């Protein structure tokens, strides 16, 4: 199904995997630490940044046409970032769900990627009922 | 099941929902259109910001006390930046999906969000076959 | 039949539409209300401002040319205003069935569309016996 | 059944209807020509302005229901502005259609006459399916 | 029954309902958010600001009875300011409904709307006893 | 059942309440008599302004602390003001009904006690068939 990709490079702070078959499509995370101090209390802050990206060529238009004729590529971004106390990664789990879920409602259904933000959209919290 | 928020503040370009029942729980998304020049091509770019952002407490050892005792609060916070041209968004929506499979299978699955990041990790691109 | 559009711009004013399939097809409708005294009595005016757009390519030589690469494409724009007091709204949409009327006596089926008169066009009023 | 007018002003770009019967309610015509160029050829341009403007006494009191009473007169005013080249004209004139359709779906079946907007509105685009 | 209204004007902010059959009438809420600090703890005051208005002809001759004479609309307006902590909303209900008893104690069923008022009047606090 | 409280200051303008046993949780009434022309009548304007504020603790912990000392409170205030005219105030009366009727439908019931606005409430008028 999907083409596996292996870490062209690796770091104790960042590791990178590409596709064999298509070197320009990279998938890249990172994560930061911090020894962070609330209150009384010491945790450990992690911050991590995932990074999905392709390259896509530009549909195809009207006036010179043939079967040979390519379109130069434009750039897709995915950024994330999670940033939370590892000392509580359960309750980030599910708030990870939630944030998934939304986003889905807002644009993987929703006119998001148009440009239009829809007030009515049902947007749910982490916590249930 | 999970708590619904409501609009607080509302822009053409900006909308940031609350939970009633507890405030300072927001999930707000920004949206910026551009005309991005492609090299023979005119293409209509959309960036969407998404952040959602929960105040949680910080645990309190075990066995502490009654609620006498509150403990400080966290900042788990989720950041997703969806960057692409309006014209691709079928595609986009695919490599939005892919994007959610390869960041669990890191930080749901694995141990990223303790730091611990798995070179051997199963990473799929968005071409399927 | 006919492909509908999405809002892209939703105010308590004016709202855009735009074909997902084809940007830069837009139709935009904005809304103006004024207050008017007219003798003792006082009227609410409402001025309703439509906007269609089409981006069109320059007229196409027969078998000129195959189909990537775009030439030069020119303006289509349609400007309606509608002002009236709300007070007085049936009126108002007669005299916009005979607005359309004499629109279409003149450029649909007249010579209007090419830069010609005609004196001698059939118009007719709202007024009917 | 509706009252024909008679042009009143005659010019090679100026035309302007009215009522015998009632010379407060009028329909002129002005169209502007113009040389344009898009690059691989050179077009012409008009720009057809279409007024409609009637003069309607103010609402009656509910129920008043005499020729006794008069009041002031409101002005009830339509205007259009087509542009586009005359080589184009075939298109543009389902655009017009299309357009007109649009504004039968906000204005006329719709109350966005009584001053207020629905972005639920179907909103459908010239190009056809 | 009562003729609802719909929102003409909204906002984050504001929002204002008119009636589509009397433009003349309308009910706008706004409400202005607040953090105040009250030294133990912090608080998120809201401050509620609802108007009704309406625009009503001075009363008829006495015995008049028709629909010939009309005379210029008075203004009626209801202003209602909510201030307090969020956090206490549910004794703020209470506190609204006590508000809403005197009101009526000493407006709707004593002279307190022709000028006179009531020293005697039977007062009655927010706390039970 | 509800305790009350006795007037402490008595004019022929202004009247202020307060609870004996509770002190600082006051009701104060104010009037404004003017004469105001409107046509060629001219009628007489009561403005009636009513002040209800309550001084209240900050929220409290569940079992968080017994019972000697005042932490700091906070106020908790609603003014209401009637504009009218005393020769039409039956009809004021109602308005007054219907502006309980919109500000409980969004106070009293929906979330606009803590920020939240709802462009979807069932907002109504006076004017009732």
């Amino acid at each position: 199904a999907n083409k596996p990709m292996q870490p062209i490079t690796s770091t104790a702070n960042k590791i990178v995997w590409s596709d064999p078959t298509r070197l320009s499509t990279t998938f890249s995370a990172s994560l930061l630490r911090q020894r962070v101090k609330v209150g009384i209390a010491e945790l450990n802050n992690v911050s991590g940044q995932y990074v999905s990206v392709y390259k896509r060529p530009a549909p195809k238009p009207e006036g010179c046409a043939d079967a040979c004729v390519i379109m130069p590529n434009e750039n897709q971004s995915i950024r994330t970032v999670i940033s939370g106390s590892a000392e509580n990664l359960a309750t980030l789990k599910a708030e990870w769900e939630t944030h998934k879920r939304n986003v889905d409602t807002l644009f993987a259904s929703g006119n998001a990627g148009l440009g239009f933000l829809d007030p009515t959209a049902a947007i749910v919290s982490s916590d249930t009922t």
